[PDB]
């Protein structure tokens, strides 16, 4: 599913991401936009053979099992395919573990490079939340 901006904001809000670990909703919308263009089915392969999955491009090296990232972990305890669902619950629950691990949203490269220090509230402007 390709989410609309406001639709996704509202889904993330319902799933407890607004202000989660001090990150306002705009940060999460901004990250999703630049990681996946709001497409739950996005995949991208990394140089080391790991793959990033879903709306927030969660990486099989640490977070999910895809059966082809030898020596990787599965810290969210999920198959990576669950991260591609039109229901973002699994992505959101896994993202909460990532953002809690000490590095905050810096785990998401596109967030660090395209959202951090910008006016992220613009991403939820106009939305009925
Ligand atoms: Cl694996
Ligand atoms: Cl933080």
């Amino acid at each position: 599913k390709v989410f609309g901006r406001c639709e996704l904001a509202a889904a993330m809000k319902r799933h407890g991401l607004d202000n989660y670990r001090g990150y306002s909703l705009g940060n999460w919308v901004c990250a999703a936009k630049f990681e996946s263009n709001f497409n739950t089915q996005a995949t991208n392969r990394n140089t080391d053979g790991s793959t990033d999955y879903g709306i927030l491009q969660i990486n099989s090296r640490w977070w999910c099992n895809d059966g082809r990232t030898p020596g990787s972990r599965n810290l969210c305890n999920i198959p990576c395919s669950a991260l591609l669902s039109s229901d973002i619950t699994a992505s959101v629950n896994c993202a909460k573990k990532i953002v809690s691990d000490g590095n905050g949203m810096n785990a998401w490269v596109a967030w660090r490079n395209r959202c951090k220090g910008t006016d992220v509230q613009a991403w939820i402007r106009g939305c009925r939340l």
